[PDB]
């Protein structure tokens, strides 16, 4: 029979004060989830395991070093009006490393054939559930590395306040790299964070103030470069007037999910719907932030659409109107929106109240996060997977595949359209 224990837990400080003051895309993720993401590893030969853990430990500690926000803690202060200001005090307090040991479970009781995430996945992973202001206590950065029969699981919970999906890879592929043999990583962090004025930090914000909450559930859906391609060529080919063929390999995918989740919903077309980007803004600032800038640097584009139009109006279209919302979030609108935000410093509510499955969508990561190069010295991983502690937002997650040019989505849903979605051979899937 299988379980799941313990071994250790241990504080790792970085190898070898300051402060780091936070923006607007920081604090938004004050009330929200820590990000939990893993990588697990097959191990078709024999592993001296003890010696693993230890490397893993010290080239922990040795990347630290150049992330020192994963080793500090925040620092908030609530003021009597109600209001409160925070920031990243860099005191190598330390990053947490969880040794754990599943016994008599493996690689594919982790990975069910072409199914649905298992209620193992959830327990890879530590501090499930604790919300990103806890960080004034609680690390910054938990590793948890778990022993299977034929691998091990190396699943982070990194601060969202401190890092998004960007920059959680960074530090992924920079330890990969320092464990390796690296001396230093190959891409530094910039670690000063973006205001339009000095004068605005500290930022003086105020605090606080859906369908089948608690039963959705999690299926990955694969899709190869070939599905990809045919569905960026659609797109294109359906918008001729005004095309140099720019609608984006990821905008038709997109596009493509949307629509195929509202078909298999079966909802009235009369239905407004939302589907929400994180759009960079690294790249759209003008000067542009460090491509390396360490820290949030996105805001939500949203689409909206009526389910009628979604459907009967073509994949092309619908495509066409994501590529237009990101061409939307200009130089201008990013400063307006954040100097708008310092004059009403409140943190977001998580929307509206929603009644069916395709109302309100996220999208999360990108398929541009390398994934599948963070060899640590035994090899490449096999699979990436996150925490799947999410069962209130119905959300898609997007993850760079195994083969060159594919995508795995991961889809958070109600049980029965994971099964339509499955089902249908119009969701150009495979495996
Ligand atoms: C266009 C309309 C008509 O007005 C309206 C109708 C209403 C709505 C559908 C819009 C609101 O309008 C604003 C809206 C987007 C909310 C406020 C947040 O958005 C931020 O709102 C603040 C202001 O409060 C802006 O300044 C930021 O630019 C913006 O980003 C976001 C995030 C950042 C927390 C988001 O989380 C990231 O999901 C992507 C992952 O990749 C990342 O990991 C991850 O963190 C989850 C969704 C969520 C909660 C919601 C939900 C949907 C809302 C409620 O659109």
């Amino acid at each position: 029979m299988s379980s799941l224990r313990l071994v250790s837990s241990s504080t790792i400080q970085a190898a070898n004060s300051q402060l780091i003051d936070l923006t607007v895309w920081d604090l938004i993720g004050l009330e929200r989830e820590s990000i939990q993401q893993g990588l697990l590893y097959h191990h078709p030969n024999q592993v001296d395991t003890p010696n693993q853990i230890q490397h893993l430990k010290h080239s922990l500690s040795s990347t630290l070093s150049f992330f020192p926000p994963f080793a500090g803690r925040l620092v908030i202060t609530e003021y009597e009006d109600n209001t409160a200001t925070c920031f990243i005090a860099c005191n190598n307090a330390g990053a947490l490393f969880v040794h754990a040991v599943a016994e008599n479970t493996t690689i594919s009781d982790i990975l069910q054939p072409n199914k649905y995430v298992p209620p193992i996945v959830n327990s890879l992973f530590s501090l499930n559930g604790v919300k990103n202001r806890e960080g004034t206590i609680q690390p910054l950065l938990v590793v948890q590395v778990t022993e299977l029969v034929d691998g091990i699981f190396i699943g982070l919970t990194v601060n969202h306040v401190v890092a998004d999906g960007k920059s959680f890879w960074l530090f992924v592929n920079s330890w990969a790299e320092i464990s390796r043999g690296f001396q230093k990583p190959s891409k530094l962090p910039t670690l000063e964070r973006w205001f339009l004025n000095d004068t605005d930090h500290p930022i003086r914000f105020s605090f606080s103030m859906k369908f089948q909450s608690g039963q959705l559930t999690t299926r990955f859906f694969h899709f190869t470069r070939e599905n990809i391609a045919h569905l960026k060529s659609k797109a294109n080919g359906e918008v001729t007037g005004n095309t140099e063929r720019r609608i984006s390999s990821l905008q038709a995918l997109l596009a493509h999910v949307w629509r195929s989740v509202v078909r298999c919903e079966r909802i009235d077309p009369q239905e407004v719907l939302y589907y929400i980007l994180l759009i960079d803004a690294r790249t759209r600032l003008i000067p542009p932030l460090e491509d390396d800038y360490f820290g949030n640097a996105g805001d939500a584009g949203v689409v909206i659409m009526k389910a009628g139009e979604l459907l009967e109006g073509g994949l092309g279209n619908v495509a066409w109107n994501m590529n237009k919302v990101i061409s939307l979030n200009s130089d201008e609108k990013i400063k307006n929106r954040y100097k708008s935000w310092l004059r009403t410093p409140q943190l977001p509510s998580m929307g509206m109240h929603t009644t069916f499955a395709s109302q309100l969508l996220i999208i999360a990561n990108s398929p541009r996060f390398n994934v599948y190069g963070n060899d640590f010295g035994w090899g490449k991983p096999l699979a990436v997977r996150s925490s799947a502690e999410n069962k209130r937002d119905c959300k898609i997650v997007l993850f760079a595949g195994a083969e060159e040019g594919s995508i795995d989505i991961e889809v958070c849903l109600p049980y029965e359209i994971l099964e339509a979605l499955g089902n249908d051979a119009e969701f150009l899937d495979n495996h």
